[PDB]
């Protein structure tokens, strides 16, 4: 299985582990994890975070043939579990570093937001221009590796990134949220970031 292969001590996640559009796993709703977590589920989260760190390092990214990422969801590794990793750099070194189990948005703002530069996805080997319309602010519940519950409030980039990853575990892709008619339409209440 993907999870057994990926969580071997020796395994380094790379682009060959990441499934792409057309693979039905990306359009499936991922299964909640149960507590306590298995060793494999804990290792998986750690491997995912390690990947993000590798992807954000000039030398390692070059060597491993990695595209940079600020988030990753297990379904991207063909693992249909509700596990995501988020690694958003500050302009510590990170605005947000978290491995989240069963993350869930429990509140969101009326105001929407979108990155002015649009979004991309490691599972999408093409550019899809347009404003990816999301909630400006979210309150997110999740469990950490110890089954401890966290409730965090996110805004700006962090909010966008976490929503992108939660979308994956719900079978949603970033372009599902771009206005087909006018990709760069600026609706009332839409905050353009950057
Ligand atoms: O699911 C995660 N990925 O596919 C990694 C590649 N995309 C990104 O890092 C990314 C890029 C721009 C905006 C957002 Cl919100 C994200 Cl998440
Ligand atoms: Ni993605």
């Amino acid at each position: 299985s993907a999870i057994e292969r990926i969580t071997k001590a020796a395994h380094l996640i790379d682009m060959n582990d990441i499934i792409r559009e057309g693979n039905p796993t990306l359009r499936t709703v991922a299964e909640e994890v149960t507590f306590p977590l298995s060793d494999q589920e804990i290792i998986l989260g750690e491997k995912m975070m390690q990947f993000l760190k590798h992807s954000q390092d000039p030398v390692m990214a070059e060597k491993m043939g990695l595209r940079g990422g600020v988030g990753l969801a297990a379904p991207q590794l063909d693992i249909s579990k509700r596990i995501i990793a988020v690694l958003v750099p500050n302009i510590e070194a990170y605005d947000l570093e978290a491995i989240m189990y069963n993350p869930k948005i429990v509140s969101h703002s009326v105001q929407d937001a979108a990155l002015g530069e649009g979004e991309g996805c490691l599972s999408v080997d093409r550019n899809v221009p347009g404003y990816v319309v999301r909630h400006a602010r979210v309150t997110v519940d999740y469990f950490d590796k110890d089954g401890e519950k966290h409730r965090i409030k996110l805004k700006g980039y962090n909010s966008i990134v976490v929503q992108h990853e939660i979308d994956h575990i719900n079978g949603i892709m970033f372009y599902d949220r771009i206005n087909e008619k006018d990709p760069f339409a600026v609706k009332d209440g839409l905050l353009i970031l950057e």
